[PDB]
């Protein structure tokens, strides 16, 4: 049989079949419900919308994310999204395909316990497995050694791995990702008179961020350049025809990744977090870690972020060390690619958690059989 | 057939074929096991590593020496190391080659009894012999008269030999060698803020000791010079790019050989030990012993140690006696060279302990046929 | 004149006058600076806060420890804390009172050199002395023989003393103490969905650890009991009214003292460390050392830790030896009590380092006149 790989991210859902190069279904992980009363009978009206249908009708819906900071908060909507993924997007029967799921490190245990329970009861999957997202990214990188910086919509985390061995004590996790940057961009757009308060407007600001934001090599010099002339100004057309122009907000929004104090957080930036994760490892592997910095996720797709990370790590690392940032063009799907590679391995087939084992042991078996 | 010579030291393993000038396989006598859990499947993961493979992966392994103070303490790891030496390093079948083994004097009898049993049962060697390390050094020196000071990683011992006759009552043994100096250097490096606590860091400190330590002709004058200026300061680059600077610790570490009280030991120094060994011999051979002081082993490779030993022995010996310290440049392999010379001798071929004799007599035959 | 005793620990500062039974000033060794911008003028706003004032306003401050692992890392904040201790807490003039300072063994020399320089220049103290913390604990125990296990917030160390004589070669030091346990508890609280990332939240987790953690006599049996029922579960009320419940984390956090591998460290536990320290001493004093195990410091205040240590040492020691763990109820201030006792001794008054001697010799005199 063919195995299923499902990367349930905070923002997007990636699904497909093991052995493929790219996921087949990529749709937003949103559930939308009407906030206005219907007046016209005879047309199909649903109580909820999932995914692209929710995005298309977002003008009359309230959009709610069931996953927040890599933690599932609404299990009803999560089950709806899983049903949608299994039936309307993949056109498969979950009872005939083992499914591989992903999760961020340092997550609550009940999250994966309930994921296993839902998989084994609601959908009757013959076997399932929960992997750590950064490990899959390293699988997709074709490497057994390196520190992975995976930053998506909810969670930014660091996992150092050397010769296939992970160092759990050096694992870093920070709840600062694309959604926080979108909210900060919404906050800072009010300085030019642009107001976005609803969820659909949040989806518009997210699109603006995806299409106009970039990371500046030097923040203060970029600010001076923006305050000096209008070369950095760009225009964006709203869906109603309105045109907005933004200046320094293009690079101020992703600067929060390196200066978390912009949103009131006391934590250090991603570069200092990676440096601290490297320094917590054994001294004999830091040289290999310095040259194998792997970035994955949507939040790593900002233009010029790899150069900024390389500059900061070089400024933090000793001069004799060689710093190399690895940013493949397809890093937005590295987790799914690595999951498919893992599920397509012959040696992995003995690591599946089957229905009989779950019945014998209960939901607690996921802690034993999964890292 | 060709005979095998194996010098199983506390720190290093020297192996080769009788008749050669240098051993062919020289690798550390360490067994390393992972102390972290693997996360990446599909790659070759072994439960243990032996030798250079353990040194290369020491960042994720715990390193254990199976031989401590010239005494085998872990026979499982010792058998693993012997298997590695026989198969992966020499590429020979032990059933077709007589092997010559080495041992420090005044060792427990069970050590060589179990060595003989392992050789005759696990590897089915046709014949084996156990020699005293210091005698072999005298063989490699091309001498039949002299007192040998052999100091390796575990044991420092003195064996006076005159005209091919040894004096067992004058044999000295002291459990103070390179490993103790490495531990003392680790202890004293904390005075400059440098912390090394793990086994891999111990291997780093051992390398630092090998590359930066030297013996001072006058300890107090050297201390005053070090406290006066920075001429004695030198820098070392850690594997992660960090740079450390050490001053008086360069000559304080090997000073423990002459002042054992630095590590809390009540025994006398190597010079006084050699003088006492000489004085316990007959008065008519002391003149020949004074001029034939032979040094062998890695711990005798410190710069300026021969001059210090000569000065101390001259200060202890009568003025009319002539003191000459013999420190060949290749004394790190003198034991192996002498073992090969002994195994290449025609008259020695009748001294082998064969399988039939061991079967008739048992492990106790090594006490009768070996000194 | 009256002598001052100041135990500058990693976590807390203990100060008072020689001859007293308890220190008069006990406040946290923290310096806090605002991380938000002020908006209301006319009120007293300070650039930094020290001690209890920093604890009270920790919601708008970033808290930094100037002492890390018994080593002073921020001398500006350390000088601020010393000024606070001298003036706002003790209400004394440092120029009129000799001060006694404490330090952990195997510390960098520059630490105490700079401590002496600051005492003799910034505060113009007429005389000062630096003692080893564990020796003072033995003074407070009313003993001249015994091995002291002192574990505070930064350093856990062992010092064996027999008949007033210390054995430096058997002194153990391990950088695993209450702060590491607090960080591990912060890491493991994420399994139940509780997130603490800021310094103030670290102070909250430290309080939770102090009020709810205990050492289990049998770790595996305790884990089975916790996984079987809810008898071990307890509740804690957060300062904002939130209530959290923890189960096995109560005894998993202090288990790191006996299993350092939980935080990725390769070192052995405190029981094995004490056993190795005892075994490195002379065979004729081990019997007296076995019956005089003295514990001091905040990290020794966990319920049931003395019984666990006694069980482990009995399992390691020979059956005919008698193991007695000495855990006085006031061991959180044993270092300060012993310092006051030492400073109140007539024979000690000739061991003070005076201003004239420091001027003649410089900062290097502390190495000669202090152990
Ligand atoms: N080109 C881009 N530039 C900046 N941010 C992007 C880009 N593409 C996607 N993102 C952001 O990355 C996040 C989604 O990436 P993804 O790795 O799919 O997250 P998740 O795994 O949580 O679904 C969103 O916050 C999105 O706004
Ligand atoms: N150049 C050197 N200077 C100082 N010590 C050395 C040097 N080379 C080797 N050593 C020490 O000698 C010991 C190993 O020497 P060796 O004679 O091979 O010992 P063994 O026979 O016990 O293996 C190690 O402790 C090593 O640190
Ligand atoms: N009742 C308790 N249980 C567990 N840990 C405690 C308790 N009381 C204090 N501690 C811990 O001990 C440390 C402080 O003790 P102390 O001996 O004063 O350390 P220091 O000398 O480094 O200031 C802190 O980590 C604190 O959390
Ligand atoms: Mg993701
Ligand atoms: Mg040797
Ligand atoms: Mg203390």
């Amino acid at each position: 049989t063919t195995a299923l790989v499902c990367d349930n991210g905070s923002g997007l859902v990636k699904a497909g079949f093991a052995g493929d190069d790219a996921p087949r279904a990529v749709f937003p992980s949103i559930v939308g419900r009407p906030r206005h009363q219907g007046v016209m009978v005879g047309m199909g009206q649903k109580d909820s919308y999932v995914g692209d249908e929710a995005q298309s009708k977002r003008g009359i819906l309230t959009l709610k994310y069931p996953i927040e900071h890599g933690i599932i908060t609404n299990w009803d909507d999560m089950e709806k999204i899983w049903h949608h993924t299994f039936y309307n997007e993949l056109r498969v029967a979950p009872e005939e395909h083992p499914t591989l799921l992903t999760e961020a490190p340092l997550n609550p245990k009940a999250n994966r316990e309930k994921m296993t329970q839902i998989m084994f009861e609601t959908f009757n999957v013959p076997a399932m497995y929960v992997a750590i997202q950064a490990v899959l990214s390293l699988y997709a990188s074709g490497r057994t050694t390196g520190i992975v910086l995976d930053s998506g919509d909810g969670v930014t985390h660091n996992v150092p791995i050397y010769e296939g061995y992970a160092l759990p004590h050096a694992i870093m996790r920070l709840d600062l990702a694309g959604r926080d940057l979108t909210d900060y961009l919404m906050k800072i757009l009010t300085e030019r008179g642009y107001s976005f308060v609803t969820t659909a407007e949040r989806e518009i600001v997210r699109d603006i961020k995806e299409k106009l934001c970039y990371v500046a090599l030097d923040f203060e010099n970029e600010m001076a350049t923006a305050a000096s002339s209008s070369s950095l100004e760009k225009s964006y057309e709203l869906p109603d025809g309105q045109v907005i122009t933004i200046g320094n907000e293009r690079f101020r929004c992703p600067e929060t990744l390196f200066q978390p104090s912009f949103i009131g957080m006391e934590s250090a930036g991603i570069h200092e977090t990676t440096y601290n994760s490297i320094m917590k490892c054994d001294i004999d592997i830091r040289k290999d870690l310095y040259a194998n910095n792997v970035m994955s996720g949507g939040t790593t797709m900002y233009p010029g972020i790899a150069d900024r990370m390389q500059k900061e790590i070089t400024a933090l690392a000793p001069s004799t060390m060689k710093i190399k940032i690895i940013a493949p063009p397809e890093r937005k799907y590295s987790v799914w690619i690595g999951g498919s590679i893992l599920a397509s391995l012959s040696t992995f087939q003995q690591m599946w958690i089957t229905k009989q084992e779950y019945d014998e042991a209960g939901p607690s078996i996921v802690h034993r059989k999964c890292f």
